[PDB]
């Protein structure tokens, strides 16, 4: 359970077996179990997004309905309608629950503060390419469990995972 007094993190993102999870803008596979997923996890808490995931969402679709939206920035300048633009961590994290939905620069960012990672692990072949996104590396204080394969309606295996540490 999340004490309503505490700031717990999470952090959430889909990546292919390489790691890679954004290229060119946007992600590079689309799949319906993982977005459903996604909704389930994050329904009814703030999420937190970098600057250049928001922009990835197309606009008619954004903010993201059911959740606190909230962009992270350095641009004085930036504004993202329907949503609260911040420029750290600290100013991002004030919900009792709050969950980083991306991108590659801010789940680096994020990671000293988080406790739990849901992954959702799809086995395309896509090699990392110059300028990708990729998912963040745990280390040794994360310890995860692995779910078994399972098979999309889209014709994809993908596999979930869930990390935490203390
Ligand atoms: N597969 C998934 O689960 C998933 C999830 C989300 C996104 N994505 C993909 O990942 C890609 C985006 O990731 P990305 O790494 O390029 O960018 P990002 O992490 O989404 O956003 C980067 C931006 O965040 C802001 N930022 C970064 N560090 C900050 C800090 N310390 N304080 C304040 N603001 C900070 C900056 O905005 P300013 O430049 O405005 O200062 C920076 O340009 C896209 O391809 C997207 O489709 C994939
Ligand atoms: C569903 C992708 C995803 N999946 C997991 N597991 N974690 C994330 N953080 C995550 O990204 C959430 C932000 C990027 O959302 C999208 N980006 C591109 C296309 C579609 C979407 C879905 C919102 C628009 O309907
Ligand atoms: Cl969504």
């Amino acid at each position: 359970l999340v004490p309503r007094g505490s700031h717990m993190v999470g952090l959430i993102w889909a990546q292919a077996t390489s790691g890679v999870i954004g290229r060119g803008g946007d992600i590079p596979w689309r799949l319906p179990e993982d977005q459903a997923h996604f909704r389930e996890i994050t329904m009814g808490h703030t999420i937190v997004m970098g600057r250049r995931t928001w922009d990835s969402l197309p606009a008619k679709v954004r903010p993201l309905p059911g959740r606190r939206n909230v962009v992270l920035s350095r641009q004085a300048d930036f504004m993202a309608s329907g949503a609260e633009v911040v420029g750290s961590l600290e100013e991002a994290l004030t919900s009792p629950e709050t969950w980083v939905i991306g991108g590659g620069q801010v789940y680096a960012l994020a990671l000293p503060y988080a406790t739990r990672c849901e992954v959702t692990e799809v086995d395309i072949g896509l090699p990392r390419e110059a300028g990708d996104a990729l998912a963040p590396v745990l280390d040794e204080t994360w310890r995860g469990e692995t779910g078994e394969w399972r098979f999309s309606r889209s014709g994809l295996r993908y596999r979930l995972y869930s990390y935490h540490r203390s």
